[PDB]
């Protein structure tokens, strides 16, 4: 029931050459502990330029999205074996500006991360309610709802699962500067662990990690780290500034 | 009314980093000459790669497609901004893998190349009709609609029509091996030129570019090229292949 914490920086659709360069040296310049997963996720088109600046044995590089099929006739698409051949092994699938801004659904999620687990990626699936949703009292069956799609593709191959980080974002606090409390994210927390065991595996349970994000940032994360359930975060807007690296160095503080 | 050839290869969503410095360099040491324009779209992660491979001082490169707003939250896009900044020049917008699967509607393609337009970007624009709109005789409708979406956005700035290149790509003809005959596509480009004529103007009409898309590759492309209405091509599976080259030599003979 000891967990390897995990942090995760998506640039999402920010950067020029020359800031990746920068930001990516500064990052990798940094002490990175071997007993703490750190991630950052580039723009596609920077994914090559991001590889070439990363000096650090510890840094991983991931891709923001990837497609549902293999090579082929899909003009502006990208796919998991492009992303190996670049010698890439993480993916973020199902961010809620997917979701619910470009009409990406349950399945296709699960759909994406199949594919990208079997070939043998590690993936980190997003899962989280909106406003309207928490309002009308539905929080916990969104966030099942979205994962249960997941273990329905996957079957009774359970093993897949060893590879998927969970990361739950409530969809008001992306991006709003508006950090859910430690109260309200270890709740869902708590919960999907016991949907988890359920339904998947108690001993299972104990080990996959499940991150916060959502306007987490180098203030807000000491006391969030706290929270039992909380293994990490997945960070948006300050894994572009320095404090990103001040992130790295309380988590390690907190949870090794 | 004398127009300048175009011809674009459009590699879609296959690739390896290998493959991609292997062909860009072969392409690249063809003889381009300076009276035809010649582009090729690599995949997004690609794009950095085919820039440092390309040698040649008349190849340019695109993308194969492009996000409708700026730098910002938007996890797994691109922009136009980006793309400016790694030097590119032309994107593809609108192509019917897009439209037809992944659900970009008429408007959305619109205000893709608005942006991009306004910014000094050219954009090869993408419109066709699928078999059932062909044979329920609509042909033309479908056509003229997803232009005329174009027409609204771009509004009595007609100035940026400049830098528009039209490419017809009837759907069943995408991927299939199925080209139309010389005289279906003329008979659309005849049709579009119209339009063009009546809804911008009678001199813009004699100077902006269509092209054909779907099936055409080295065998089949002279004959079409002989069109008119046809100021060169859109290419797809072909442009991955040594034959590529052959139809820029062609196209310059036929339309130089
Ligand atoms: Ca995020
Ligand atoms: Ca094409």
């Amino acid at each position: 029931p000891a967990r390897r914490p995990f942090i995760g920086g998506n640039f999402k659709c920010n950067g020029s050459l020359d800031f990746i360069k920068s930001h990516v040296a500064a990052i990798a310049a940094h002490k990175i502990p071997d007993s703490v997963d750190v991630v950052i996720a580039p723009s596609a088109v920077h994914l090559s330029t991001a590889i070439a600046a990363n000096t650090s044995k510890q840094l991983r590089i991931a891709a923001q999205n990837v497609y549902l099929e293999g090579n082929g006739a899909w003009t502006g698409e990208t796919s998991v074996e492009m992303l190996q051949d670049m010698g890439l092994k993480h993916v973020i699938v199902g961010h809620s500006e997917r979701r619910r801004i470009m009409g990406e659904t349950d399945e296709q999620s699960a759909k994406k991360a199949k594919r990208a687990l079997e070939k043998g990626m590690t993936v980190i699936f997003c899962v989280g309610e909106t406003l309207d949703e928490r309002k009308a009292n539905r929080t916990m069956e969104v966030n099942i709802a979205q994962l249960e799609a997941l273990g329905k593709e996957l079957g009774e191959s359970k093993m897949l699962w060893k590879e998927v980080v969970i990361a739950y974002e409530p969809v008001w606090s992306i991006g709003t500067g508006v950090v859910a409390t430690p109260e309200q994210a270890e709740e869902v927390h708590v919960g999907l662990r016991k949907w988890f065991a359920e339904k998947v595996a108690a001993e299972g349970a104990q080990h996959i990690r499940i991150i916060y994000g959502g306007s987490a940032n180098g203030s807000n994360c000491e006391k969030l780290g706290q929270c039992p359930n909380i293994d990490g975060f997945l960070v948006g807007g300050a894994s572009l500034k320095p404090e990103f690296m001040t992130m790295i160095d309380i988590l390690t503080k907190t949870r090794t």
